[PDB]
């Protein structure tokens, strides 16, 4: 399928043990896609002081449409030194590896794969 219904665990930034997916825009987008497929991807909601606590390059999920079965349609945009790779809508949050952190909530998304 071109789209996949996921429920992403929402993590507090101070709980996150692995604070990014790797060391290049291509690697982080690759890794984010693999973890999203394996159910091992968390979401951190972006506010003042969150991004400097995470590792660049960043992977964002961004609203791609204005929500089948409650799932907001999203796509992946990466960011490194203030340049973004991709063009999409509003940020729902930044993706990180999920290694067993306790979530505060779940974000239902329909991911363009």
């Amino acid at each position: 399928k071109t789209h996949v219904q996921l429920s992403l665990p929402v993590l507090q930034v101070r709980d996150v043990l692995v604070r990014g997916f790797g060391d290049s825009v291509e690697e982080v987008l690759s890794e984010a896609r693999q973890h999203l497929k394996d159910g091992t991807c968390g979401l951190v909601e972006v506010e003042k002081g969150v991004l400097p606590q995470l590792e660049q390059p960043y992977v964002f999920i961004k609203r791609s449409d204005a929500a089948p079965h409650g799932h907001v349609m999203v796509e992946l945009v990466a960011e490194l030194e203030g340049i973004q790779y991709g063009r999409s809508g509003e940020t729902l949050g930044v993706l990180v590896p999920h290694v067993g952190e306790i979530p505060v909530a779940y974000r239902k998304v329909l991911l363009r794969k």
